[PDB]
Order: C-alpha cells, then sequence, then structure tokens
C-alpha cells in the first residue's frame, strides 16, 4: 500500500476500510516525491492554538474538541458534495488564507509546521486530509498540485 495506509473494519458495518496515518484520510476503496506540491486548508483554531485569534474572531475561545466537531462537519459537508472545499474555506477558516479559497501555494519541505508538510507530500493530487493537528490549530488539506 501507498506511504502512510493500513488496512481497518468498520465497527458499525464490518466492512474493511483504509486509513493513512499520516494524512487521517479514510476511505472505502484500496488506495492507487515531488520537490514541491501545493495545497489548500481550511483551518478551526482553538484555545491553545499559537495564537488564538483571527479575521473570523478577535479572541478564539472554543476548546481543541469543538474545533475537531467543526472540522468533522466540515469534512463530512465536503463528502457529501454538500459543500466545496473552497466555499468553507473561504466562510470558515482561522487562516487568513481564506480569502485565497485557502490556497497556500507551492512550497517544498522545510517550510510548513512539520504534520501539515507531511501530510501534504503524503497526499496524491487531487486528494483530501483528515483532521491533521498543528500548533495552529485543526486543518483539512486538499492537495491541488
Ligand atoms: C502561510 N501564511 C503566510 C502567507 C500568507 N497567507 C495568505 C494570506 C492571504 C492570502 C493568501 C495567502 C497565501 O496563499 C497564508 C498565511
Amino acid at each position: 500500500l501507498p506511504p502512510g495506509w493500513e488496512k481497518a473494519m468498520s465497527r458499525s458495518s464490518g466492512r474493511v476500510y483504509y486509513f493513512n496515518h499520516i494524512t487521517n484520510a479514510s476511505q472505502w476503496e484500496r488506495p492507487s516525491e515531488p520537490a514541491r506540491v501545493r495545497c489548500s486548508h481550511l483551518l478551526v483554531k482553538h484555545s491553545q492554538s499559537r495564537r488564538p485569534s483571527s479575521w473570523r474572531q478577535e479572541k478564539i475561545t472554543r476548546t481543541k474538541e469543538e474545533a475537531l466537531e467543526l472540522i468533522n462537519g466540515y469534512i463530512q459537508k465536503i463528502k457529501s458534495g454538500e459543500e466545496d472545499f473552497e466555499s468553507l474555506a473561504s466562510q470558515f477558516s482561522d487562516c487568513s488564507s481564506a480569502k485565497a479559497r485557502g490556497d497556500l501555494g507551492a512550497f517544498s519541505r522545510g517550510q510548513m509546521q512539520k504534520p501539515f508538510e507531511d501530510a501534504s507530500f503524503a497526499l496524491r493530487t487531487g486528494e483530501m486530509s483528515g483532521p491533521v493537528f498543528t500548533d495552529s490549530g485543526i486543518h483539512i488539506i486538499l492537495r491541488t498540485e
């Protein structure tokens, strides 16, 4: 299996699925390095973020648990097609990159926070992460290039 993937069993259904311990992605189908990648992200900050402040809120007070719940809800709506990633990032990302639909541009290893970097480079082009934790908060990462 490609880097980071492992087999798992659904508790509610008993069906096998695949989970990536670098990106926290999970999916039913069997999963299918460049100098640089390009990613977008949706950041949800929490009270223990390195800077608990954003363009949405002068004082971010939500707990890490609450931020994870919000991230999980956004992932559900993206996966169902009810909402697009770019739309949720523009409206609800606590990163200033919200104004660019979450786009961060292209980057190399050694530039981003390590959990973010590792998830970004383990995604295939077009793939989306699960919740990724950094000192900034909790991220949904979309690899675009
Ligand atoms: C990564 N950080 C430093 C760079 C500035 N950021 C940004 C802000 C507003 C629009 C676009 C971007 C990057 O695409 C993101 C924060």
